[PDB]
């Protein structure tokens, strides 16, 4: 992810975090 998804739930990222 180029937004960090560790303090932000991003979409293509929400399936593991």
């Amino acid at each position: 992810l180029v937004s960090g998804c560790n303090f932000v739930y991003v979409k293509p990222c929400r399936g593991g975090r």
